[PDB]
């Protein structure tokens, strides 16, 4: 039988790759692959878009273990390096790298690399997460532009902390901010990722950095799906019924008896639970796919199953086809019932979860 | 690695083990290593504790994992098997199984197995998710003692669905009905788990099944810890910072400006996210260990990154140890501070977090 599953849909994968270069037809693709290409899966959605123009990742390790999957193209780290110790591999693995302390200043300044390494000076516009403040900025980049260690020119990097809130002015005071910093100097400009890129324009310049809608999931929050925007759903999170059983009216089902049954019906138990990545936090009525039927969870998600009301006469069957999301069902669906955003629902899985690719 | 990793402690993993036996003497352990040991290990948790009499896992897939690793000890298959084809296997690898349906059943009737195969009837005694049902329970349990593919005699299994409710009499009603089914019958009985070994000494039978306790965390939504009984914590997830950097009173933090500091500041990047496993429902306050001393996580966790502040003034730099969780900081502070599960907080983790075994 089969259990805990994630289809993978090379196809739909391929098709927002080209149709976010239709939306932003002026800028290059910075495909964005970290936390296991959003539960996708890191080296298969790399391998499946040998267009991108290249791959951006959390950390060094994901980096490398691309390098070691026979990825060939740019990668950009954009959290940059954690240890001065790591410059000769970066640079080695012609690995692109994000500045945003003095510590990676100072250590490319005083590093010994038999080649120089391409940079992006993370600017903080407004996120207050990670990048240089704009008062110290003017510094920090000029001493990258004396880098014989840095290929030039300096390239600059920024991140939007609300784009998917037009009606705030976050992100025109950020782009207000960027676009003071990068007058007059070269090097490529990028600070749209999902959200900029498909609601402003503006913020496009020369790459954009789409990771969620990549997959064909909407970054916002609001009941909008990837289709709004023609991007179509590549995971399909997948499982089996492991049995169906007669219940009675008043009587509860799960821990902490959550849910309550005002009627007969019988109960289909899904080998799919939290052990696996599925939310825990799931209310009853939350919809699930049975027999590509729509019925809902009932009672508390457990580790490992999870209970569903099927029907008195329900003639499904241990062994059918269930599906927690995917085809028939977006992953927003499931955010909007169980107010989990879908950012963390795809991306928050264990390794317990098989993956499949199709097409 | 200095970023995203869960430390298991072997020792403590053995103390409880011992320390469970001194809670339910006169019982048989079934080590329950379901969802990767509780996101601590499915093999090396086995393998630390080769003193217990059998291990207990919630699918097939994982009971074979076990075996290839060298694992020899039983192993209880919770929830039975899936497919009739699976039998063969089953019976060759020497795993007891659950048996809670007609499917399994008849299975069991028809196979032709070179060796008989131990069973554990299970019995739905209030839970109303898996098992056989008080009515239909005396027909299906004589049709096993009637198996020449099933060894004798046929055990019985059962689970609580509100043990740590002591204050209900839901327990009392499922022991009600446990116990008058096992009346006159010559099989192990099996209805504990952690919270029937720590709250209901009548509850202990033949076996009990010590799954979140034996890795020393309770069980119970009140506030005690694995502490409050002897047990001592397995896990500890530990990552690193990334960045120290300057902050400014009245400017925002993270993604949705969800927090806004009312001083100048010190903000610490920390290189762990849900991205990683950890809960994207962390609020603002959450704690966080750094350099042994505790702050308050500010703003929202993103995927890769957490922001905690430090203080004006504040030593702490890029490559300094955090604690999410482990010796400063029960998973079950957290539990409550988050209101995020303690059983879903150290098993839905990702497969980017490094494990490391001390001890
Ligand atoms: C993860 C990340 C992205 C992608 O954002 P989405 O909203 O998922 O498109 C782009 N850039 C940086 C700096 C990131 O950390
Ligand atoms: C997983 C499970 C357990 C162990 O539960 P804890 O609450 O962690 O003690 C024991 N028995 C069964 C039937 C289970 O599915």
């Amino acid at each position: 039988m089969q259990a805990a599953t994630v289809v993978i849909n090379r196809r739909a994968l391929r098709h927002n790759l080209q149709r976010l270069r239709e939306l932003a037809p002026a800028s290059k693709m910075v495909a964005v692959v970290k936390a296991n290409a959003y539960g996708h899966g890191l080296l298969e959605t790399a391998r499946t878009l040998p267009d991108a123009d290249a791959f951006g990742v959390a950390r060094l390790e994901e980096a490398l273990r691309l390098r070691a999957g026979g990825i060939t193209k740019p990668v950009l780290l954009l959290e940059g390096f954690f240890d001065a110790r790591d410059l000769p591999t970066i640079s080695a693995q012609h690995f692109h790298t994000a500045v945003h302390n003095e510590e990676q200043l100072a250590a490319l300044e005083e590093a010994s690399l038999d080649e120089p390494v391409t940079v992006w000076m993370k600017l903080d516009t407004g996120m207050h997460r990670l990048g240089v403040r704009p008062e110290q900025a003017e510094a920090f980049y000029h001493r990258l532009t004396q880098c014989k260690n840095v290929r030039q020119p300096v390239n600059i990097v920024s991140h939007f902390a609300r784009a998917d809130e037009p009606k705030c002015g976050a992100t025109e005071k950020q782009l207000a901010i960027f676009n003071t910093f990068c007058e007059g100097k070269p090097g490529q400009r990028s600070i749209a990722a999902s959200g900029g890129i498909l609601l402003w324009p503006q913020s496009h310049f020369d790459w954009v950095r789409p990771g969620i809608i990549l997959y064909g999931v909407s970054p916002l929050p609001d009941r909008s799906t990837g289709a709004d925007f023609g991007c179509q759903p590549v995971m399909s999170l997948t499982s089996s019924l492991i049995a169906v059983r007669e219940h009675k009216a008043g009587e509860p089902v799960g821990y902490g008896g959550t849910w309550v049954s005002e009627r007969d019906t019988r109960l289909g138990v899904v080998a799919m639970g939290y052990g696996d990545g599925y939310p825990r936090a799931a209310p009853s009525g939350t919809p699930v796919l049975v027999n590509g039927r729509e019925v809902p969870i009932v009672g508390r998600v457990a580790m490992d199953m999870i209970c569903v009301d099927l029907g008195p006469q329900a003639q499904d069957k241990a062994g059918d086809p269930v599906i927690l999301w995917g085809e028939g069902l977006p992953v927003e669906r499931i955010a909007e019932m169980t107010k989990v955003s879908a950012y963390e629902l795809i991306t928050r899985l264990t390794s317990r979860v098989a993956m499949k690719y199709v097409d």
